[PDB]
Order: C-alpha cells, then structure tokens, then sequence
C-alpha cells in the first residue's frame, strides 16, 4: 500500500545505508534519515545535504512526501529549526534531498553523521509497509 | 470507502485544567480541521527552548483505531512583543504515546514572556488532516481504556 | 478530483493573477502564491496580506488546506520564517489569506511582488489537478458564509 525508496547516493551513505528491505513493524509513521557526516552548524541558515534520493510510492503510485524534523531536533543546547517548517516534496522531484536548518544559538553546534536530525512522512500521513534501500549503483524500482 | 469517522479523547491531568475541560462532548459542526487546546497555567517562558506541559492526555481515533495526530501553532501564538514559534515546525504524536501532551515552544526575543491560562497557542490535527467529528472531554478522575 | 479556486481581492492581485485555468501537469503538491506588492520585512513579526480568497475542493466537497514555505523563502541574506510553521486554512474560512512571517535577521530585507514565498497544500496532501483563478469582479458562492 505504501512504501519508500531509498538510494545513497554518496560513499559517506552507503556506509549508513546498507542494500535491505525493511518491514515496518511497529507502524512508525516516519522514516528517520541519517546525517551521513559530521557538520558543524554556524548561527544562522546552514545548507545540509541528506545524501540520498528518495522516492515514495501510495497505492502503486509514484506520490510525494515530507521532510519534518525529528522530536530531538532542538534541544536546550541545541536551536535547530528546519527553515521552512516542513520540507514539501514533490512526486517528480529524483535529486538528492536538501535540507535548511537554522541555528539560532550564538555558537556553532556540532551533529553527528549517526543522527537523525529529521523524518519522511509519506503524503497523506500514510504509514508505511516496507522501507526498501537500494544499492548506490540501483536502479530506481 | 466514502466517508470515516474521527474523533478526539482529551482528559484533564491537573485542577488547573479542570477549570478548561469540563467533562464534555464538543461537535465540530463548523468542520474546523484543528482542535484548540488551553495552555491552563500562566507561565514565564525564558529565551530559548521551554517545555511547557499542556495538563491533558489526548488520544485521537480514525475509522475506530487509535491514530497520531499533528500539533500545529495558532495565530495567536505569535505577537509583535511575544516571538514564539514550536520548536519542531509542527509537533507530531505517535498513537502509542499516552503520557501527558507537552509543548516545545522557542522564545525567539532577548526577554522573559508571558504566556496565560486561558490562551491556546496551539492546535491538534489528526493524522491526515480528517475534520474531527467530535472532541470528547474525559472526566479527569477516570481510567479509559484508549489510553 | 482536488481543485483549488484563487479569486485576486485587490488590484495588486490582478497584475499576478489573470483569469485563467491552470493545469498542474507536474503533479506538484504546492500552489505557489505570490507577495502581490514589494514589501519591507522589519526584524521580528511582520503581518503579511497575500491578496487572495483560496477554496479548495477534494472530491466535490470544500476541503482544507495549509501554507507552507518554500525552501527559497529563507537564504543567507534573508533569514524568513512562517511564524506558526505551517498555516492552517479551514473549510469554512473564506476571507483573505494572511500571513505572519518572522524576519530573524537584524536588518529589514526587502521582497519583491512577483516572488512566491510560499505555497498552498490540499488538506491531506492530495495533488490538485486544476488550479482556477476567477475574476476579482464576481461573487462566487464557493466563497458565501
Ligand atoms: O526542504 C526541502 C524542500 C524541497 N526540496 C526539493 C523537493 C521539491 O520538489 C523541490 C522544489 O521545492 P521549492 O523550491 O519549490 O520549495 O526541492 C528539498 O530537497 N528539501
Ligand atoms: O511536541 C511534542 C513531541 C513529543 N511529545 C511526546 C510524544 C513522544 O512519544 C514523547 C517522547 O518525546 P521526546 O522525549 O523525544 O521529546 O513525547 C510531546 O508531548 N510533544
Ligand atoms: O497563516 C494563517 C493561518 C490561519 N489563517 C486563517 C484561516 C483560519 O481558518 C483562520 C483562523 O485561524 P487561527 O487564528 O485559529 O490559527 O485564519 C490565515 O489566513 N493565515
Ligand atoms: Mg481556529
Ligand atoms: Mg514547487
């Protein structure tokens, strides 16, 4: 009924993105995405690639989705704000998903390649049967 | 297929919320997408990051399942001389959560801000934007089994 | 099968949106939607008219829908925010679309009237396949109490 598409797009991702299919089991709505490198984020907007290309799929049908921040996203020590709120994703779009994350702290702060800063929530709010992670030389199902 | 039933659970936790939530079933006839909610207590909010806690349990239900559902700001939230936004964009609840609703609210400005009792600076939006049919508001001293 | 419905209120609005239909051959998930007027963004809250009367309709039903930005609203020289995140558009409202955007930076910034800072989703995400902009002269009962 449901399902996503991931592919590595980068050698940093790959090594968090090993070829499977996972079953979502405990129906968690969304899909947590790695940073896949360690960044340092300056006050202010930081561009962040999420080096993958994702692609969501409702009913048998190429669908869009959305990119919303984690719950741990900001902390007390950490103010992180996706720029835009949510990231809108469209069905047509295959490029590497991008994220905006505004620091409003004074200081830079640190994040870890092994963090999921943010999720994918399919359109509609559907929760996915199987998240499927393709090899980097894959080709899109 | 043609048409679902979705509906809200909200129980008060504290006295304070009593005040708010008096035991209640609310109809949504206007077919408002979001269900405001009190913040129950006056609170200072200092710059940065606060939790606030929101005193209730919500559980949200969908064709007779448990759902999540979306927290979402109101308008109302943000004034000239008070910049408050939600931490994560838009606070997402998973149907297993059962604890006490909370509010991660970022004071953007330099100074303390109030935030009062009987405000709602925030809405709830079931999972997949359904038009609640009913909202209804649990005797606080009471054990029901959605949660 | 989801239709949204743009009807310009002001004469600012006329000069962005022309009565037409508008095709989304794209499937994209958003209605971009125009500032309508060049704008001075002061540090801090700004209140922001959009111009326009919105309905949209899923299936032959008046539907929601909610505001977004777009990823371009916010850059290194503008640092722009919705100040609730997302805006939330119901059913029955039928009066103009505002806005509350943020200027977190320290300096006022400038926006442009052709600039689309953000876009309009259907309730539940659905993909709209026409997008109408009626005339602003016209009383249209989509738009009635
Ligand atoms: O946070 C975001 C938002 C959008 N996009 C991609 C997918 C969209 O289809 C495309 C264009 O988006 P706008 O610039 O029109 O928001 O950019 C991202 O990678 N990240
Ligand atoms: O804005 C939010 C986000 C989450 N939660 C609840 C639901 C989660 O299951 C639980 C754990 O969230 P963190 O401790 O990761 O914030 O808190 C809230 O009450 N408000
Ligand atoms: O960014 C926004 C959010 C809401 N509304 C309109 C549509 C809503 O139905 C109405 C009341 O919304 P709250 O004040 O309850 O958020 O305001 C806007 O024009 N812009
Ligand atoms: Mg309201
Ligand atoms: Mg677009």
């Amino acid at each position: 009924a449901t399902n996503f598409f991931i592919q590595p797009i980068t050698e940093e991702a790959e090594a968090y993105y090993p070829p499977s299919v996972i079953t979502n089991k405990r129906k968690d709505l969304g899909v947590d995405v790695y940073c896949c490198s360690d960044l340092v984020l300056q006050p202010g907007l930081n561009i962040v690639r999420l080096h993958i290309k994702v692609a969501c799929e409702h009913m048998g049908k190429k669908c869009g989705f959305k990119i919303m921040a984690r719950s741990s996203m900001c902390t007390h020590e950490r103010l992180l704000i996706l720029a835009n709120g949510i990231g809108l994703i469209d069905p047509g779009y295959v490029g590497e998903l991008m994220l905006k994350i505004i620091n409003l702290g004074d200081t830079p702060v640190q994040i870890w390649a092994k963090e999921c800063l943010v999720q994918l929530v399919a359109q509609g709010d559907h929760v996915p049967d199987h998240i499927n992670i393709l090899k980097r030389n894959q080709i899109f199902p």
